[PDB]
């Protein structure tokens, strides 16, 4: 029973990494409660009313046990963030959390690691690039299926970044995209070794949620 | 990542105690993945096809990330267990787990603790009698709302039983119903103090799941 | 054998939280010794000589084993503090300890949490405002019986405050009234989460006592 | 809160050792609550109605917070135990606890250590002898004032016994009288070194109390 | 210094897992010393004199710092074990260690896990079958390059076996071939979960070496 | 599996101290991989092509499992360092690491400890003086055989320096030559006691290697 | 075997507290070696040649195993310190160590605690008083026999000082005389509670010895 | 303070290993007090009255602080043990302790390790044979000076025995002579590895002393 706080999380059916990260980061007295959503074809809502209806439903399943809710998907966050914010009051959108965290950390140069194939990696890059960050470098694991992404080993994530040391060192911080990756440990190793903030999407999400709820906690990587 | 094993769990929207218990019991390398279901009026589905359709849907959201699935509700387990077993192959029904565990523990005399009101506590008590157990005593917390049940403090659960020490010491074991109660700690204290197995629905569920997956683990209470 | 120090405490018959708090806060080599007083109707003595006679008696039971004595009641502290100070030389009055502690902490804005019901909580609010504090907010558990108050769970005390986050954040510190509440843990969680001193009556009492005796110690919440 | 159990204790004003022992022995979730009684001239009440009236009063101060009560005095236990049992239902009389414990331990030969002077040590001796125990030896610290007795150092109590190794090794167990002595540690050292049960009055009292309440616990010298 | 013992190990150039396993298993005061050998085409030497000459050379590099030597390759062990034993007195051949260990464990039914491709896994199979073991099942990771094999994650090795729970549970023990795999952890998880000895080639090698040197030690899966 | 990093090391056949030091200093996720070289007569190669050919061969045995390589010999480092750097790109030469470390530590006055005999210790002294250091003092263990050197006890190395306290205190740092000495512990004791950096050849080597790979770590002695 | 250092100590036959203190303070790798001297009538040598002859003899028994020697007596230190320094080169005289330590701590006001009776306590006071310290207060345990002094309990030493809190607080530091008292613990409690250096003769002696030998160590009380 | 017990020890001037061993073995509350004796030429006193006079003197220096005394020399124990027993009542002679311990351990076959040269090792070996033991083997460190003996490293003592594994494994136990050797650790390693009691002279001495005083303790090696 989360007497200190209860965090609800809506995530994709095949995401097997976020729940683990969230619990590992949850301070004493805090509990995580999740519900899943149908896996989707694209990365954005085809039918907005359809999306909003399903979103409201999942939200209704978490509304009473949650003190705050995290939208743990990337789907619909780029072009329909307003729909999500509309349905879920005070919702935490990991991608936006990353932005605030990086800003609060005075980050201008960024190195981006992802689990995606080149194409998506680049889009991810341009997204952040189009938000004012200078992207000194990037790379991806070249995966497609979420379950496969979730299965990524700690050090595979670690070497994904370390392999580009020379350029990684030119950044003010590193960002590891996708909530399907369990970055709880990887991010700590990277942070210690690179001596710079290493921000994962899951850690950023917890950072924002814990701040809004006002619960002291030492997140990993920064 | 749940390299050692991944346990999926389907639970009622307002259950805030089972996810906590499950993670506390999860041995290293094991992760818990859940999805919620619409809260229902009765304790048994009035539209079977409706139930089966919703059940199949939730199952489809956990099917890929799960190595095994736990049906963490009481709803539909008394009269429609066959429907659940049909939709979810190898599904773990906590109530049935309790039965197997008690049997394996050679339990004949039983004391039953619940979070329900007198009328429902009576049904619960009669149910286990009609299963071959001599019920030396019982009591309930007299609650109705699941969130309220989930909020039950460790020692409130502890005194729920201890208050009837004289009856209790006549049983071969104690059983604490409902997966909404977080019994991880309470059950350990009771087990040590009463010197007899104290079986909670959540512990029984993990016991069965961990056995089927073949993962060593020390559950609490027994 | 409190070779380092012995603290005597006079408390109401039905107070079950203060002794626990005091021992948990007692540093190594320090021991707590208590004696109880007849539970009373009002919150102030109608017969002063009666009060003084009973007060002197209880004091006589603690005088020889105590290095210092804490008057752990609220009864008679508002209008007859002088009587208490008269009978018990160097007595520690928790309510006055809170005042000195808050002052030493440069506190001007205060949020007050209590276990009482509307009326009495309103009197407590007024009592602190007249002492020179701006009371940005308050709330109570609405209890009457001391044993009931003592039974209050850690997180029930925690949420009593957290539920009013918006206002609490406007204060310089939080104060939790009544020595019947066991605040040893609750106060630590609140202090960490709110990032401001959270002063409970029991912690304030120990603070003053330990200072007078000159025994190093880390009290909780500030 | 003492969700696991609350033990009330009535003790003499100048006893500074039993509260410490009781708390050290208290398992998690158990709390100790005490109240004192006027120090008396003799070792037995001269006015029975007077005694019974004061006894009932102190009891009334502990009745509501206690699950069980320990009468931590020797006063009135030899000739008026029935009065005490009458006023306090299920009361635990340390001296009687020692007897049951020694019997349960199949003890026939006993060595007795006390904090009293020769005269009283002698009375303590034939009192236990009169219960059928063969008393292979004894000795006392020769103290009179309770506060002085309470101040007795761990190893002073240890050497009080060890100094008579010769005869002491002829007993089946050692018994250390008076609840004013803090025997929590001393008794452990003696038990390990002499390889036989070393029963102190405080440990015996907790043993009986914890048994009646049914709370698992590992007591000091046996 | 390895005052307790020094174990020398000859291994293939690209083996990155055995040195790690050996050190983790090395008890206090024991140190591991290694030297590498040219990577070879086949799995058996084509030129025996060539092999023997290179073998003697590597041995000469470890002879002075070693108390015993482990031949950590599979190359030349199937058809030329006698050559190895000839050059290196008391040499420990991991494959032969596995055999002795399994025999000492009274193993008749065996499940075999390997990192090789179907073809080679099949050869590894009937080789052990040819030693009288009934092989209830097997599987391989289908890898070729040693460095790739060494990179195998703990749980990848764990699931390599667990995925065949069904048949695996019919064996008396599990055997994981190749010293390039770091099985220190994987083997412990499997052993606990399957409740049967899980023997890795590296653990078997250390078992034999530590026995000959007579150094107490608790090895991984048995 | 050095998921964090893999350090290869080429060392003399009879060196039994460096591998131990390296592993003790290796942070989590880092592994050490070594290969030996034929013990040589002189301290410099008489046949350069011979040396280069053997050097290239050993390197080829470590090239694939290593992220970086340490040349753990003194042989050929004084007059043929360029040959080594040529064959092994980014190779770490412990002697040169010591120089950079001492420089980074702003060291001008140096005390030198060695395991060699008068003559050779004299050559080492001259070698460091020509590098720009004032050598306030020195001493050696007077050993010749590497295995003998490796067998040197922690405190023998400690007293080798401490015995000259008066001079040592005049230096800015102490340097202990030869990678055959296991200095992991000795260097820590010396550093604490002398309150100045105590640099061993092995620690310096790890310092440089870990820096190039960018892996956080706390080496001993400085 | 004190590889890090060996401290010899000459002490009075009946001193049972210094050896314990010295070992408790001895850092790892340091050992204490002692030899006793005939107990004497006065506090100063009657026959100087006699003293010097016996002193030289005891010294000869410690000369070879010691790196430095501590003269753990007060006898002959006030008027014949020069004789001691003459016989034992670099000898550590605890009383002189206290002086240097207090000076290095910029101490002007001092509170003195001793185990002696009034007369000696006063002489001790005048001694320090005649060395430039302002003695804000003092007290003694009033003991005569060294064995009795050695038997002094931790908290008896603690209260010896604490009992004079008001004046103790006026000092810059507290000094506890006599090496027969085991002050290892007492001094730590006092130091923490009084928030000022609390210097015992034994701690001062170790401070000086460890400094001369150059061995890092955290002495208690300052 | 040695509230639990005080052990006095008389040892040779240059013995630097026994005091360390004794303290490491001393259980909590036990302290060691020593005094030294003039180093002697032979291994047996040539002037008995001279010996007895010096023996009585040293004894007089330890008589008051000791609960029991250990004669930590070999000198005079072979032919004049009766003189020692005469002067020191209940004295513990390590050599005799070894005998009783070995006997109590039902030891018939013995392997003997010593720090002496061949000739003295022969006497030592013959001595124990003429005591009823079959001596399956032996060896010595070949040292003469006690300080040199004391300086013997843990593993040097360990290999002294291990080097003769084949002979050793034929014995029922191993015995390591001389109290100058610090065997506290060495003996534990040997005991674990050889799986048989490994008795050092110092451990045997403590065993006997602790038994006579009746203090529970876990010695090493057996």
């Amino acid at each position: 029973p989360g007497g200190r706080g209860r965090i609800g999380v809506i995530l994709p059916a095949n995401n097997a990494g976020m729940e683990y990260d969230l619990w590992k980061m949850a301070p004493e007295g805090v509990s995580i409660h999740s519900t899943r959503m149908k896996p989707t074809k694209g990365c954005e809502p085809e039918n907005v009313e359809e999306f909003e209806k399903e979103l409201k439903y999942s939200y209704s399943l978490l509304a009473e046990v949650s003190d705050i809710i995290i939208y743990g998907r990337t789907y619909g966050t780029h072009k329909h963030a307003h729909v999500i914010k509309r349905v879920i009051k005070d919702v935490v959108i990991p991608e936006e959390s990353v932005y605030e965290l990086l800003k609060k950390l005075n980050v201008r140069k960024l190195w981006i690691g992802t689990p995606y194939i080149k194409e998506r990696t680049l889009e991810e890059v341009e997204w952040w690039r189009n938000k004012g960050f200078e992207i000194v470098g990037y790379d991806g694991l070249g995966k497609i299926r979420g379950i496969d992404i979730s299965n990524t080993p700690i050090f595979t994530i670690y070497r994904l970044v370390k392999r580009h040391l020379n350029e990684v060192l030119k950044a003010d911080a590193v960002y590891i995209a996708c909530t399907a990756l369990s970055t709880y440990e990887a991010v700590q190793y990277l942070h210690e070794d690179l001596d710079m903030p290493v921000v994962s999407e899951n850690a950023a999400a917890m950072w924002e949620a814990l701040n809004k709820l006002k619960i002291k906690a030492k997140l990993p990587g920064f």
